[PDB]
Protein backbone atom coordinates (compact mmCIF):
# COMPACT_ATOMS: atom_id res chain seq x y z
CA UNK A 1 0.00 0.00 0.00
CA UNK A 2 3.37 2.24 0.87
CA UNK A 3 6.37 2.70 0.65
CA UNK A 4 8.82 2.28 3.31
CA UNK A 5 12.47 3.86 4.19
CA UNK A 6 15.06 1.95 2.74
CA UNK A 7 17.15 2.39 5.37
CA UNK A 8 15.27 2.78 8.66
CA UNK A 9 11.28 1.94 8.92
CA UNK A 10 9.77 5.12 8.03
CA UNK A 11 6.41 5.05 6.00
CA UNK A 12 5.26 7.53 3.34
CA UNK A 13 2.53 7.69 0.14
CA UNK A 14 4.79 9.42 -2.38
CA UNK A 15 8.29 9.60 -3.68
CA UNK A 16 10.03 13.08 -3.31
CA UNK A 17 8.64 12.83 0.20
CA UNK A 18 10.34 9.69 1.34
CA UNK A 19 13.69 11.06 -0.69
CA UNK A 20 13.04 14.07 1.50
CA UNK A 21 12.96 12.35 4.61
CA UNK A 22 16.58 10.33 3.99
CA UNK A 23 18.07 13.75 2.95
CA UNK A 24 17.75 15.01 6.89
CA UNK A 25 17.18 11.53 8.90
CA UNK A 26 20.05 9.98 7.18
CA UNK A 27 21.84 12.28 5.03
CA UNK A 28 24.19 9.62 3.67
CA UNK A 29 21.46 8.94 0.25
CA UNK A 30 20.67 9.21 -2.25
ZN1 LIG B 1 14.43 6.55 6.93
Amino acid sequence: KTYQCQYCEARSADSSNLKTHIKTKHSKEK
